[PDB]
């Protein structure tokens, strides 16, 4: 179930994005509703450090690929 | 034909002024509401007589006279005033604005007969500005800080209220509001505004940006 | 001839916005109600000045300007706008939409004189969309 | 009676001004004699602290509203 | 001697002004030097309460009579 | 005439990407190998759909679009692009590069019909650079 | 012909910056002194290399580039720039302003040959503004109060300095300075300004009035 | 051709003003010394910016403006001013005296080009009188 | 040697930046390789608090001056 996917405390972001995109594209949603759902799940899941990282984006991110690129650039190396 | 304002609305407005005061934004909104249609000098005079106490009413008469005098100076500085006419015989004297001219003293019907719509709207705007002055006088922007637990829209409301209801010129309010958003508004929002990829040049734009990217908590 | 909106309706709408908020469906229905007849820029401006607080009013001025600019771009993209005319002398500038043009600044009577009904309905729809944006943004 | 109105030792100045203007305007005086009477009652009533505050006015106050504004500005906060 | 005249701690201002104008006009000064001397003696003599009262004059006082009138208006009744 | 790439080679390349990763020099060599003949937008799109996971595929779509936009800017900066023609009627739009133009959407045969060899090589180089960017970004 | 600045003056200025800091008014006065004649990019670059440390020098290079870019935007917005010419062949590129153009890299003589006097004065003003920015950054107007023992001219100097060397628009400095004179400047001077029989509408007029009627002590 | 004043002399004068004050006869003598050759508005403005503090500089700007206005009143009262010309096209506006006219704002070279020697000496005398007023006022 | 410069546990950031820029500009590197090296040394040296402060930069910092300004703004006052 896509709506139950959370980014674990120790999980990296690319694994979380892979799992989420997999569960969203392999589901019962229409094809035209996958990108907005993936974006809004990146924003509300993806534990509050990345949540604030996406929130304070000086540019407007309108695609899952752009969000992934931005987060991978500005992520907290740890 | 002259129609008086409802005494029910006037009683409700008087009780609003009695409980909330002269300077509350709800009171100014209510006054703007009852200041919607262009009023005759009789209407505004009786309205301020009823809603204001004796001393605020004296202050308001003074301020209204001063603002009307500024209006008449601008009118003699421009013959195209909506209260004026093209020839010199339509020049508007302060006796006609304050309702003191011939055929108007104490008679609202004759008042409504001889007055122009431009005259009415000028009188109304003058009375509103005078009310604002007296309200600011009867009861500090640079001391306003966003509390640790306060939301941002409340802080913005309080700050814009205190800046617009102050002694600053009209052309100095927006830069002051912006620079107070930037230096007040505790360091999380300070850094949020600082790291703005776009340049924000208006209080509304700053408010929109902060409301978009604020830390939901 | 210009007729102002009742201050009683405006007071009731202001108290509705004060208790229910900006985003409640009852509030949007009430705004749609008071947005029924095409309003002059003076009317909508004073209405938003009274019902909205200072910061939402700033946000609404911004959003209204942006929406009016989109309207003017669509207008220069189509000479058959109900606000435009056929010749180039009837092209509608933003000073005429925001009420800033000559013969309109501060005077609602002259405003109602020079404005077109298409101008009025475009201004009204723009203001409604801006109100929706600000309401979605404030909370 | 307007000529019997004094500012009480504990009364504020706006209350005293309200009471005095009420009693003077709701009396038998001609309309052209109310402002001078209100001014001269502000000067002689309104207990000696405010009396001296009005006396030492570098500007000449020629209106009840101006006197009220001046006194409200320079009054002893207490 | 005019330059030795001070306003006593208990003396009123009209007595001090009388004494000073008497001693200045009944002295060896030229006639065109009496008014400036009287003014500058009002400003530097006339114990610091009246000194500050004259200093903080929103208008410019350019005559002994005007200074006397101003001080008599705004003096501390005591 | 359009001929598809072998699913055996594509399966081997997908397993190479799965075990070695996106950034290994052997993987880039294999991609260069399968990027030898000029591919149609359909071919490269399906290839990246199969060999890349969902999130790297989104990143790659973004990067490919950006690189194609740079190519189209250079093309409008020089009318002698091997994708362009001499007259203005041969100017190449991004709908024709991404395979979105008329007569191309979903049809590889029509795609191969209308596309130019310069168009194909530009699309291919753009896709290779985008793959390099995404590989450098993913790990 | 290019003449270098004296290393004695440069050494004295460097020691001034070392002891007094970047933001002291004496340091800014000394910089204005050594910024009197229009300098070539070589001169200003070496001057900032010598007087500033490494990190302030990096900051200053950044700020100088930004200010020069604003200048070049204004130049492309007006073909009558004293650095520009009338035809398009005299348009001034940033390589010519930063000294990076052909025939100028590392050579001050050729630099002085090809550069215009308008170019020199624009570069100089840009460098001065960049120095001001970096000095304000390396080490707030709304926090300035007149101390209990401080004189009024010192308070006015400090306040005008902090207001003009800040992020406010140019059209918002005078009203802010006035309203800060009125609300800061401890209550004796506050009441002195409040009871002004005339209306003071300029910081200079307020300063003159207060200096006239101040309590000598 | 414009030549700037030595920063060494300006530094010495600034330290003189710092130690002796504004009103000492030695300070006024030094100012008269550095006020010997007719200065352009740029020179006097920067000189007062450097030697005077912020508040005395504001006072001096005010006083300089007032004195220049008196000069311009005397100039419109006499068409034979060494700053004026014979025809009406040489009448000197305050924008030309304060250095605000066209071709002068921020550029000392153009300033020195368009200005008259009578203009320069009038500006200089005005600035000296303004300095005297401010010095008498500050202490 | 520039590649041996670390920000000490007690050292401030402006001193570290001064030392690093000095050692990088006074070295054998080409002029076109100093800014990237200074940036990448700010990112990998400059003990992990400032490392994470630079990592989680919502904007992309592409100049040593911009990095210095950002760090000076958001640094932990201590």
């Amino acid at each position: 179930p896509w709506a139950d996917i959370m980014q674990g405390p120790s999980e990296s972001f690319v694994d979380f994005a892979n799992r989420l995109i997999k569960a969203v594209e392999g589901s019962d949603l229409p094809p035209s509703a996958r990108a907005p759902v993936i974006i809004d799940c990146f924003r509300q899941k993806s534990q509050p450090d990345i949540q604030q990282l996406i929130r304070t984006a000086p540019s407007t991110l309108t695609t899952p690929g752009e969000i992934i690129k931005y987060v991978l650039d500005r992520q907290k190396t740890a």
